[PDB]
């Protein structure tokens, strides 16, 4: 069974578009979802082969129910507020996601255009982000970001619903959250200190030896081992965004996993603490201003509506 | 020549346009930054060569010029002329400084813009910030190829660079910016044949319409203007689309360099006020100017030294 | 069971070479077919991985009988002439086909040279066509060409012979037609009208909605659904060619499928019509001057002689 | 003042060569087209920047020149002088106009060719049309590297461009074209050692053979000429392979620009007729000229002015 | 599956080969390194995607295996067998560990090598270090195309990866390495026709010589072997040239992966000792082996878990 | 008049440095080679255009110049001036010829070097041979961006090329080479903040430190010189890392072209001996010069004769 373009090459542009369905607009959305497959290609085909245009369409809990005839993804729920001693992970409205990516921005902008064209009226926009990669895979804190993602079969294994919920095998669970960074603060740190916050070296992107790496460091609190005894894995594609004018500097978080337990556990760790840690040090510089969750169906699923 | 700023740039695929005003007090901080701008271009740009083609061109407004330097003014430098037409209005908005930042990747623009606005925290107020992108086959937001008739080589040198006529500032140029917003609902209502009648070229093949077919109210008609000699009077453009899908904003950011503004301003008069032949440029029936500023972009020597 | 390079990546250049077998060349041809796989590699290897050289070799009905004995592919027959009210699809000679593709012309030409080198004397050339990608995947009518072709495993299952004819699993059925356009006339239509002939938008390459799309449009007559409701798909890699000297502007058509009943259906609809369409409007501007049907065997069938 | 045609184009990987005659009374339609050729280059080319590298060079024959303009003639311009050698014959074939169209993709050449011959349908007759491509690693059909010793940069400017010596037409050049067909069966019969003896360089490493050993009937031998000026006489070539495998046709399309034909013509004399110490260029024993034409390729502004 | 190491690698243009021995009581420090090597691949490589193509393949010798792990041994693992032939000798040199580092640029190889040997300072002794580079058209030091007949896709899967036959170590492979030096003076003494007789393919066009005419002492002859399975017996090679013009050293570094060494070893027997119808592989008359070592390159999961 | 050698060369990522001495009686063989070197550049380079970017610059030592030619000597040409400083010593090593060979790929350098040393077997003795490689983001072995503030375009012409001041040799330049070895263990001991204090720029963003904060014993400090008139005195560098992991050798090969050596020499005086401000350039505390040689690289015409 065939999934949407979750596993993409590195792509260096993206548009993240989040919307909510006015009541009334649920037949208009059924319609767009059937066609969304074919608009990917309308825009993408003439740009082969550099384009690498891909759209991942995800649906939120509330919206699922309004929209669909029968039974529900196992894992799907509203995103869960995390009300921690110090940091708060908020929970924002979000019925639909379009995760648009390609090797150039206009390709994304063309597809977003053609989509909202068919929705004008039936939805209301919540959030829109125009993302770009730094020329050597850095995020807004200046660290290489993407290094430890899974590949090949590991990724096919850690992202796609399989036999555990087999009416939607080929689906995935996306979490999104927009973060805004306190760059004045962050850049006030020594590099040595910043490594302590992330858990890897700034310039060479090597992992800090197991005994020099703080446990409040991001890489510590997100390395998390199952019942299974094996490592538990998500797939990210965090895109910097922002505005120099509005002093806005951001990293847009997106995290695919085969179940939301995995993503959600990493987030408890980050916002609430462990045995040995108050909260994730990175959040002392990064404020979450969105949060939603979505299921991103198989592609077979959408074509048939 | 004196060595000029990177006005003659290749096709680049992304740009940031940053327009600011100088607060009271900020005079000093700005002079410091202008001396260093050259060198920030290189810091940020050098490690990504030659895939990169980062260029920053810095220009200065009329009012701002007087606050910053004493001595001679460039001959042509003035506030942008507001044009109150029968139908369409070309408006004048404030801007003391302009940064036209261009490269093949957006992040290179943004890294440079960060370093610049970083060093001007305190000293300015941002008026306009636009992130633009070329559509994949050099087309603009109306779906026509955009930049075809621009000059190159030495003809460009002749059209944009101040020379002997104001020798103090040889190597400089006069940049005019206007941010336009388009009414696409309306535009996509026309047949292609009609749209070509607005622009004056063929949509798909980008060939000029023949002299006997091309309407007098077409864009290409009203912006071809002939000199004293009857030789065509030319500018350099690098119009970039921008916008936002959520808030139905589809735009073309206009930018135009010339050796003297009398040229650029002529084209505007014809566009907004009309000739005997044409009421106004049909393109304005789909495009609304919401900014307007005039700037002088000095030779890079002039910044390197103070 | 391993197949010939029918599913090739998007390539920008191609040679189409069609020949007939002289009497007493049968030997020399079998020798060549055993080696063709290996000449692909000789020539192609040194220009990897930009190269994307692929050669697909197919065989006509009458030629098959002269070369082998025993069981024949179920579907293999001479191309069916179509004598329609208006438009006629012709049948031309063709014992062998070489569909050679790459990213550079020289690679195609070097391969074609080494093949015709080994067959100089055994065959007679009937048709030789050098094609090229126009801009951004547009054909000679100026529309985007390839867009609704199947990809990935949908293509696997629509072009490759399987269980239904198990002796020849891994094979395919290519149909070729050389078409010429009366551009004269086509450039006489407004774009609105031209879209009405094709069934998609010229510039944005989006489908016309079913409420406006004429039933005499190309996209109309070439969408066919089966008894079981699912789409019947083929794979095309139409290549423009021509000569400006002789005002010859063409699109060379090629169509692979797991059975010709599919390709042939689409042709019947194009040339002869439905209830609600006289014939495909595209033929009012396009003239078929060849027609040939070939079977492209699994690669192990050729290696093993 | 004067800007020349894109003769000094980079190495490009595809070309169309189109040669035509002017029909009776077609002179008008052609002048119209020559004024616009520059503009069609840009229409077609601009949207495919910067990969495209589309260039068209337009040249004009001797007899055609008189039909189209009088006024001054370029000093050197004459019909191609037929060379009836002891063994090998360099023939003269008809040709009033030449379009040497080059880019990185064939479709760009063909799209320009379409637009040109579109405007000339009726007024001309095509004599020769050739689609040429790069073979691997700048090799020709005989499998040797082809273009190595071409002059570059400003040395090219000096060798190809008409200057002060004929100042009316400064910026022009003299293109000679010949279409050659090869006898591959015969050529691939030679050992590589022997083939190198024909050409005068090493096949694989493309190094010159030493004075010690290079035959004087080798191609590189016969085409090295020193002037009275003691300096080497240099031309610029962009030899392009073409062919069809069906009709056993393997070719090199030859084209040679120089500031004067006396130069190109000399090399030909040596190739076809021989020296004191060599019968004819060994290359001709495998290559047959089936066309031959001479043209003048004016400065680009000269065509603008019609 | 299990995940195997990066044995089936794309075309890469550069490589570092590192062979070391483990000192007294280095066993601990090495196990530490092996657990992390996968992740240093990614540290160094990830930020240079997708041009980089950086891959590191890590192998272990027979004696070294026993020091580091007990548990099962891989079926095939043994010290490299010296072959003391009639004429030519294949030597055995020491090697406990192997790093076969490949990418598109050398500096990426070197950066990875640095980070590895950084973590082993103290605990090993370098035996062999080689910086290799492909010629631009996949040629080796003898001037022939090298890699052509290597298997691809799942036929490579089938040839190289330990499978069911020893399921403990499925995903592993057997690398044999040998460093060769050439006497190029001697080699460049042959005509090309003769050189093709040594190799068994055409120099220029890289086509196999016909079964009629290919010598049985040619390299391609002696290294095509058929099994019991009727099937051809295949390995995977990634020969890289290296050398130094100062020290008149020109080399081909050989490396050969297979699912069992019985395969690789057979080819060597035929090369060095001869068959019924060949004294030795003609290629050895121009190539001298100066190293020789055998390694097992485990499944990648086997390293992660230490 | 003059066309110069390929000194103003594009950014290239690979290089061979070859330094040799002329044996007794080899004067003949060398003159022959120098006449031909121009044309070996093109033999080897032409078939790889335009990716290849192969260039060779050939320079000649002071002692050697006298052996080879009679007539004028370049005004500036002399043996390298040894500098025995308080702490660090810049040494003089032997060198009659230099080949500074550069391309995008190393095989191209090596193929050309083969052809050169092929034609000199017997007539020279190799002193130094170095294979260099630029790291992916224009960084050197210390991990800083290297090349940033080099002059370009016309400013380079003005700073590197002999002109009217010695018009016999206009089109020439003066190359100085030094091979440096680093103590990396020591260097990677420093915090990044400290390392920036050695260099005078920011490691990660490669921005100059402001005039107030920049140490006057920093590298960038001691190598900014202004002339008598107060216009900045510039050279052109193309520092290339090299090394060997086995033999713990990690290096930067230095090369510096200028229109007169008295410029390059000045920078060195400041580096090795000090100003009042500075004991010596902090970079030498981590970098040891183990070669040193000076060469004149003629106009290219001069070799054609
Ligand atoms: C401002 C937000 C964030 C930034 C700037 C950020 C940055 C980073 C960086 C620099 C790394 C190290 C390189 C790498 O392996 O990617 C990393 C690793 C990681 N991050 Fe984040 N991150 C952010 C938010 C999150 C969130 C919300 C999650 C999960 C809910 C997450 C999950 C991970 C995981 C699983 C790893 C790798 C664990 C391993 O190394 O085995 N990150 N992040
Ligand atoms: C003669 C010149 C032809 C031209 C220029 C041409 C061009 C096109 C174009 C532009 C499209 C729409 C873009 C796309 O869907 O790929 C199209 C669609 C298609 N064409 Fe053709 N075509 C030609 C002949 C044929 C023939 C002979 C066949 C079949 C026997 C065929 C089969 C198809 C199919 C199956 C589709 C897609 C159906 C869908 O939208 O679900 N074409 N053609
Ligand atoms: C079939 C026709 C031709 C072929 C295949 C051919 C091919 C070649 C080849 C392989 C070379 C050696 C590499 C190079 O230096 O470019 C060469 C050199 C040259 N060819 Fe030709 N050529 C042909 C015709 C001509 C003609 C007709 C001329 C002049 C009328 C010409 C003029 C030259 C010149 C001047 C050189 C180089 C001299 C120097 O070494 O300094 N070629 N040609
Ligand atoms: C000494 C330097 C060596 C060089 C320079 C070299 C070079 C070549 C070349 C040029 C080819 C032909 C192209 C191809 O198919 O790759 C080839 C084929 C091959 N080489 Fe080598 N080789 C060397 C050593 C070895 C060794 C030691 C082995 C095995 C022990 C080996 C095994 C093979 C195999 C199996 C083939 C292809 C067989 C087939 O045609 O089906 N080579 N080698
Ligand atoms: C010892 C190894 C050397 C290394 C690793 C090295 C590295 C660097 C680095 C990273 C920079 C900053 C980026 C740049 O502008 O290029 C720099 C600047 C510079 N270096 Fe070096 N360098 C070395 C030796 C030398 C030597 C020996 C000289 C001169 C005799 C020299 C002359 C310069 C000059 C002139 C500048 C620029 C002045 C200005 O900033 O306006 N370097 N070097």
């Amino acid at each position: 069974p065939e999934p949407q373009m979750v596993l993409s090459p590195l792509t260096s542009a993206a548009i993240f578009l989040v919307v909510t369905i006015d009541s009334g607009g649920e037949d208009t959305v059924r319609d767009l979802l059937s066609d969304v497959a074919s608009l990917e290609r309308a825009v993408g085909f003439r740009a082969q082969p550099d384009g690498r245009l891909s759209c991942v369409t995800g649906i939120g809990s509330e919206a699922w129910d309004r929209l669909f005839s029968g039974a529900r993804p196992a894992g799907l729920h509203p995103f869960r507020e995390l009300d921690g001693p110090v940091h708060r992970a908020v929970a924002t409205p979000g019925d639909l996601l379009f995760h648009i990516r390609a090797s150039r921005l206009d390709l994304c902008f063309a597809l977003a255009t053609e989509i909202m064209g068919r929705l004008r009226g039936a939805v209301t926009p919540q959030d829109e982000v125009h993302g770009f990669k730094y020329f050597d895979e850095r995020d807004m804190l200046g660290f290489v970001d993407g290094t430890e993602n899974p590949t090949g079969a590991a990724a096919r294994r850690a992202v796609l619903v399989g036999a555990e919920d087999p009416a939607f095998a080929g689906g995935s669970y996306a979490v999104v959250q927009k973060y805004l960074h306190d760059i004045d603060a962050w850049e006030g740190l020594s590099v040595e200190a910043q490594e302590r916050v992330i858990g890897r070296r700034k310039m060479t992107d090597v992992e800090l030896s197991d005994d020099v790496k703080p446990a409040d460091s991001h890489v510590a609190l997100t390395s998390v081992t199952g019942p299974d005894g094996s490592d538990l894995e998500i797939l990210r594609d965090n895109m910097p965004f922002g505005s120099v004018g509005r002093e806005e500097f951001g990293t847009y978080f997106i995290g695919y996993a085969r179940t939301p337990e995995v993503t959600e556990t990493m987030l408890e760790r980050m916002f609430l603490g462990t045995a040995s840690a108050p909260h994730d040090r990175i959040l002392d510089f990064s404020t979450a201003v969105t949060g939603s969750l979505f299921f991103t169906p198989a592609a077979d699923f959408l074509e048939d509506l």
